[PDB]
């Protein structure tokens, strides 16, 4: 048995909490989403609800999936030393994104993911700049649903943390694709000793669904991601 990796399991066993809160500014449209619901890495899963809780959400909701929590991720167990996300908590890490909308504008992310208490939190900060005010985005022209991805994992070892690119396809009404061109990079708040990985990738599937009597603007999200790519 490896103690860093059962350091990380015992925090993460059984069904966790999860609070996100996000405030945003795409093109100058302020807004403000809050997420509530519950992790279970054992599982990869994740069950959340989002609300916008300034109004009408600006942009489409599939386009903040990404950025509205890795640590719930289901690592193998002859992976588990390479489960960077964990091994940060309870303290926590940095997660900033630059998300590039093809022919569109693009959002920069920066958000921290620790525990508070029994609750694992992802407070996020969220700057959207070069929209098109016709285009998919702040026109909303793209499907509520959501694909399943691959996104490949590195160490950042002068940051000693993590970094990523990935491509995220969200469906466009009239059956095109809009590509999101993910980069992303993880970095530990505390100054303990974090586990850097060999290059591996996480895959997803996720789905989107609406609450019947929810009258607000919301999404609900099931997730799962698991590790994979390594023997």
């Amino acid at each position: 048995t490896d103690p860093m990796v059962s350091k990380g399991e015992e925090l993460f066993t059984g069904v966790v909490p999860i609070l996100v809160e996000l405030d945003g500014d795409v093109n100058g449209h302020k807004f403000s989403v809050s997420g509530e619901g519950e992790g279970d890495a054992t599982y990869g899963k994740l069950t959340l609800k989002f609300i916008c809780t300034t109004g009408k959400l600006p942009v489409p909701w599939p386009t903040l999936v990404t950025t509205l929590v890795l640590c719930f991720s289901r690592y193998p167990d002859h992976m588990k030393q390479h489960d960077f996300f964990k091994s940060a908590m309870p303290e926590g890490y940095v997660q900033e994104r630059t998300i590039f909308f093809k022919d569109d504008g693009n959002y920069k992310t920066r958000a921290e993911v620790k525990f508070e208490g029994d609750t694992l939190v992802n407070r996020i900060e969220l700057k959207g700049i070069d929209f098109k005010e016709d285009g998919n985005i702040l026109g909303h022209k793209l499907e509520y649903n959501y694909n399943s991805h691959n996104a490949y994992i590195m160490a950042d070892k002068q940051k000693n943390g993590i970094k990523s690119n990935f491509k995220i396809r969200h469906n466009i009404e009239d059956g095109s694709v809009q590509l999101a061109d993910h980069y992303q990079q993880n970095t530990p708040i505390g100054d303990g000793p974090v586990l850097l990985p060999d290059n591996h990738y996480l895959s997803t599937q996720s789905k989107l669904s609406k609450d019947p009597n929810e009258k607000r603007d919301h999404m609900v999200l099931l997730e799962f991601v698991t590790a994979a790519g390594i023997t």
